[PDB]
């Protein structure tokens, strides 16, 4: 006998597992418990913080919920109006020392005129090859060409999904990309090029709302906190070491050994594997790909310059800089950085040399993170990465030399994305039936490796359906249908059903 | 306050009710109660006998399950092997003195060879039209003629669809037919042509299975017994006639007040609107469109004849006759009709002479079961149908003038196609709101009204989804999204789920 | 016997019969000769003089030569380098207040922005449409349209059409446009749209010559005057009046009779078939159609104005003015007008009033050529064309109010353009046959009836290829296939051919 | 100075030089005289006799005409009825053991079943692509499979063209075959496959007619005897051996010179360069491709047997004879073998036995006439040709393993079929003009290289049209335009042209 038995354990406590949480904390029927290694629930959508009172998210992190029942969860842990700040997406590219409205391609109208004549060719050639086409493309590079023209891809497309996908275009499914890539209408295109107009809308994160304190981690630790606190297990004493998939239990690092009947694991699927010392799964899994994530923070003295702005997020398909993205992070929320009238000294000047001085002086300050991504196609010099972000910062004039750098961030996180390869779906319905026969819901971001559905609300909605189809034989509709419910407002599940209303009576 | 209150009440025990039943019943949670004006459950999917012992379900009814719940619950009403009669999908289209297997189009070398040449052309045209198209259909006619082509659909799907729907294939959506290239297999339908082959959508694989005793109705009445009895009034005592949408109180025909938090109403949504007194859904109800379906039965004495043979249904596109569909329900099972040492006298031949003796004489017997559609555009006199499609079974050689036939049947069934006229989902997207917003899941055949999603599994699903809806937030997919759960095997939600294993 | 005999007899010495007597000339092997029942030679391809001084054309006389014999005759006809000037072939579309250079799709930069959309939007969905096609346009309407979309097609080529031909778009063939596929070059239009530009599609290589004196009809006088003066027959004298087929004789207005046994007839077909007194070619050439053109001309005092500069000729698709097409006529030489210092009285101001003195004033002076097409489907009031053509001219800024006419001029020609309708070939069809059954070989612009091949150097060569079909076999190629004669080099036959060569040694 | 001076000097007296000769003589202007290596005029449309009596042409010949002059030129040299036969086309394609009528694509109705359905499933897939096409095919073999798809490219297609043209059709271009390759109508053959008709009229050859006597060779021996004798030079008295284009000098083999004006060349192209010791042509004409022609012939005892019937030429793409064709060459004229009467041994029986004696017996007799390719690409096994062939008379079921034969003929033509390569435009533009700076017209099957003119009404107006260019002009129309002569009825150009009838007034 174990030294814990529960009928429904779930392994990882970030969205996806606590979605999970709270589906069977709603039921309130099978009997469960939710373990992690780290004491602070949140995973990738945790926020650290420097020193000097910097926060940062795991990179640009902006809620955008596709479902009610998210939004149930996160007003009831977040309920007061002061809690949240709502921001318009205010997103651009950087092209020729220009800022060019995301998405770009619905931009061509702020490029230069070379460009623009570039860009329309290509996009004219893509209307009449798509005029007959007969078959879809295979890859996401052929995805490319066929929507967008040879211009785009090349000014555009090609290099900068390299470097965020840390593997080229050629490489990657086009299957994934409904909500993600938008995709250029001809007529609409050359109009806004011949009136001179922008078309700065498209996608669900347009509009998004961002917690007032605490940095999007404060949302899973609110979200945990709603929990009963004896059902949980975060730490080193929530660690997972061994699973034994064929007794249905698991092992904790304390030696605790918890049986279960159902399993939602959330951790890495490699992991899992590894954790389950099933070689044949091992293998399966060294089959998917992922990229990681560099992180850095970059804390600076003054007031917010006007060449920032309402900037929210930034892209950077260009080879002046590592990073493809920089978020302005005190854009998002006042308390992500130090007030004012904090006094710290200056730490080093954006050209890389020593301050004039090292006296602590005040505020105001304001922040900037970035993101590098790394994999074995794409290697990255951890030693240097810090300082080639700060001069890649100086070389787009996001800082000038001058400016004063009071923090600085950096960490590397190995699970950054799961890449959309040729190769993925092969590879998971192979995976995840062999998981799922041993009652094992594999869910979650790194999970299940679904980046079309690796949001937090799609992680945290994962954990939801998992529970209800354990539960209720509900539909897994995440997890297998992301056109379908990226679709549609998913309206029906909520944080109150009609069986917790009949049951109080 | 009502005599009875329960949390959620469920109008109508055809396959919708019984499947919203069944879920409830399952979930064992908030209180529920069932009714339905007929004593009997099964609504549609129910079965008539003649005087003479002879079976007729309402039409061909043939079930193709697309949801692992919907097999449970017939596994479980009907558990025993000798339960049920295994068949393969056998079909045919009637066409110039041929039956030609269906599909259709992948048999048409049984035609004349100038006529081979027009349906040919007609699909070279379609499919380079196909090559190029970049637009839907916007009408079940456009549908048609571009998988087809002008000659073939001219043979068969159009005329067929005008004597089904009763409304010509111009006035219909195409949207329920699913998503679909409609485009013609050229290389297919040539191939066949050029080898003078034949073959039918069918054989060991392509099966279904019917009930050995009862009809399709037996099933219903089986999965109904395993319902609790004080949760069910069926008959006169269960036939509700008023529905006070504000005071959620329905009232029956004896006077009899129930009170609900949550209605599934599984009535055709007409008479919904009608029982409610709601004027505003009147008018838009009443926008809705739908056809009359006549059922003729006919009994003839004798063993199967060769030329009839293991044919399962049959489609009639030409005017000899009146019926769209006729079904061998003989076929179906030993018990739709009396077994071979029952004796009965004649009661005429197929070519309506008396017989010559009125002598009662042994059989054995076999069934015809034939569907005649009704509407505004397409009448139908009550008084000759009978007669004229016993004229049809001769026009086109099913009977001989001289076949004996012992028993008749006939009887009219006001709502039988909901139909998917082009204005349909105009009418719908604003009746089914206004009721979702009183508490009230208007669902089923004419409940919501739905024909891609109208058969006995989808009809089941709407009630049972329904109900998950109710209780536990689910998505209503065969309400909303018919090509989703037509697509797939649904096989996640079972008649024993987690919850009830770990309750026990 | 007739008064005269001849193995091949010409009627008519516009470009056309000079053509045929410059072949028989070179050849000079048949007898032959030419009538005309004009005094002068040229034809439509003459030119009037007004008494102030001022020359003009049959309206827009501009030569493209597709053929080196036609070369050669002009040559022997105008030697001297001084009796030709140079021009580039500039012109403009009159729109919106604009000259647009021609082609008016490649600077539609010109036109508003919100006009340029609903143009690139039109030409967008005729490529979309061009790349699907898989039938041949069967009307003008619609080729215009295929080309062009519906939006451009509105601006300029279908209401310039209709004040063309007096005829709507839709109510002609296309085949006389050519084997080109009707097709847009989107790209090429976008690009300029996009790079704000314009273009015409003229230049130091894109030229035409013409004649230093006398106008266009200078040139037929020389060529004729290289005919053996005792083989002519023009004026009165050669007034063609009855032709009879069947005996092969023709009489003339004088009596005078000549028999023959081929003939190339250059009159009008409708004209020589009631010379025939032939009932039925009557009935089928009335059934051909074709407009009149009026001709006015605008003698204006003053230097050029820089508005109008080195403008050639210009289209007019709007409805402010009743032409079709002005000429600067001053333009193609200075001896189209009178001198500098020639004094001429002010008949009016361009805005119709009175000048303020009577008295002859000296130049320089400028001049214009309109042309208005008339048909039973579009009438002109002949009493107020004038008037009507000047207030076009102040309209179209063209003329300011003030500017000081000191010439007009106004002559209609009733056969003026034989348009191609889409009956036109069902009824040459009829006609040419039954006139070649009885060795007559009918051809011109009128002769033959076909614009494709209507210009100066078709015609010349219609009469040309006439001849060696008569004599030595030759295929009449612009006449039954103009899309072979106009996409090729004509330069095997010459003014000296090998026989010539040959026979002289 | 030389031993003769003429304007135009012809060399070459096969069809091509016979028509320059005529055209020189009808015009009668100029002087001139035509030469040829060999005492019997005719070139490749010649004919040999056997020492028994059995005449075979250079492979099957049939005459059909596209121009009238052509026409004029036969009827003149051979005026009686008698002197000629008219003949339908019977033509068919052995393929698995069945004759399928001619064209093979047009009769896909006449195959099995299982090859009707792969041969329409290809015209399916053919149709499809050719809707939205919009280039065209590069090689004859790519537009082989766009017209006729896979099915029929490689049942029939492709063996058969690399069996006549001795070079795969990936190597030859395409613009050669409007005339030649029937392009299938997807509807009119899967409707013929349908109700089991045949549809064997199509191409200009579906009528022919034969001269009665002499065979093909005896129409050139009767059109050369219409010319004046002392301009003419036949024998080796007339063998060319150097060209001299800067001189203008032509020198033959008995030393004899030739002073010319023009000269018109219809000796193969490589050939003269070779005469003009003019290294860069000889190099340029190395570039061209041509395949030789073995020519086998076979003379049969017996009736006309039941299986051969009215059959005039059979086409074989099958690898178990080595012939692309037989004639049934005994049905083009009673004359083109000995009488019945006639008595001669059997020399051996088509197994390749023996006969049992030596007697000489009676016939009646009949012929077939077999042509086998060759080239750099293809050898051919002249010591076994004769007897490969036999054997593939009777795997063709043509003979029976007793039939007896009384007479073989075999020749090889090293110049037979001038090959449509991809290269072969290219070169041409580099050879034809340079000849014609130096008053030299190339012209012919070989002198000009173009197949698809290559006919011998099309040599013999190539001649016409060489002389016509040279002294009036003309246009040279066959040589350039061969789809417009084509295409057409050529009725213009006759033997009495205009010119000699005024002439002879
Ligand atoms: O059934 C047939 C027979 C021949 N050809 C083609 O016709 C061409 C010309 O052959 P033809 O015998 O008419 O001319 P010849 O070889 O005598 O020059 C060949 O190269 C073949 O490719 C064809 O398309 N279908």
């Amino acid at each position: 006998h174990p030294d814990i038995s529960v009928d429904v354990l779930v392994i990882g406590a970030g969205p996806t597992g606590l979605g999970a949480a709270k589906r069977l904390n709603q039921i309130d029927g099978p009997s469960w418990m939710i373990v992690d290694s780290n004491e602070t629930p949140g995973g990738l959508a945790s926020t650290d913080v420097t020193p000097e009172g910097f926060l940062y998210d795991v990179g640009g992190h902006v809620i955008f919920s596709h479902y009610k029942y998210f939004d149930d969860c996160l007003d009831e842990a977040l309920p007061k109006e002061d809690d949240w700040y709502t921001h318009q997406r205010i997103s651009y590219v950087r092209c020729q020392g220009q800022w060019v409205p995301y998405p770009f391609q619905n931009n061509i109208s702020m490029l230069p005129k070379e460009e623009q004549v570039k860009c329309i060719d290509g996009m004219i050639d893509a209307a009449l090859e798509a005029r007959v086409a007969n078959t879809k493309p295979k890859t996401f590079d052929e995805w490319i060409v066929r929507m967008m023209g040879t211009g785009i891809a090349d000014l555009f497309m090609r290099p900068y999904n390299f470097k965020v996908w840390a593997v080229p275009t050629t490489k990657m499914q086009c299957a994934w990309l409904g909500e993600r890539v938008a995709a250029p209408n001809l007529k609409a295109v050359t109009t806004n090029v011949i009136l001179g107009k922008t078309a700065g809308n498209w996608g669900p994160n347009a509009t998004f709302r961002f917690p007032a304190r605490g940095g999007t981690g404060g949302i899973w630790i609110a979200v945990a906190n709603t929990l009963p606190k004896e059902k949980t297990r975060f730490g080193e004493k929530g660690k997972v070491t061994k699973v034994n998939a064929n007794n249905k239990t698991v092992t904790l690092q304390d030696g605790t050994t918890i049986g279960y009947k159902k399993l939602v694991s959330t951790m890495a699927v490699d992991f899992l594997a590894e954790a389950m010392n099933d070689q044949e799964l091992v293998g399966l899994t060294k089959q998917l790909f992922y990229s990681s994530t560099h992180v850095i923070g970059v804390g600076v003295r003054g007031s917010r310059p006007e060449r920032i702005g309402d900037k929210c997020w930034l892209y950077f398909p260009e080879d002046n800089c590592p990073f493809y993205r920089a978020t302005i992070f005190s854009n998002y929320s006042p308390y992500n950085q130090p007030e004012a009238s904090a006094a710290l000294p200056t730490m080093q000047l954006a050209d890389g040399s020593r301050p004039q001085s090292t006296e602590a002086k005040e505020g105001p300050y304001w922040s900037i993170m970035l993101e590098v991504s790394e994999s074995s196609m794409k290697p990255v010099n951890q030693e240097t990465i810090l300082a080639d972000c700060i001069q890649g910062l100086v070389n787009t004039e996001m800082l000038k030399p001058t400016d004063e750098i009071v923090s600085t961030y950096h960490r590397r996180f190995d699970h950054g994305y799961p890449t959309p390869t040729l190769e993925r779906e092969g590879t998971l319905t192979q995976i995840l039936p062999k998981l799922q026969d041993k009652d094992i819901w594999s869910r979650g971001r790194f999970g299940s490796w679904r980046y079309e559905v690796g949001n937090q609300d799609h992680s945290f909605m994962l954990g939801v359906e998992a529970v209800d189809n354990i539960v209720n034989g509900a539909v897994e509709l995440t997890l297998n249908y992301p056109d379908f419910v990226n679709g549609r407002q998913n309206t029906e599940r909520r944080l109150v059903d009609g069986a917790q209303v009949f049951a109080k009576s």
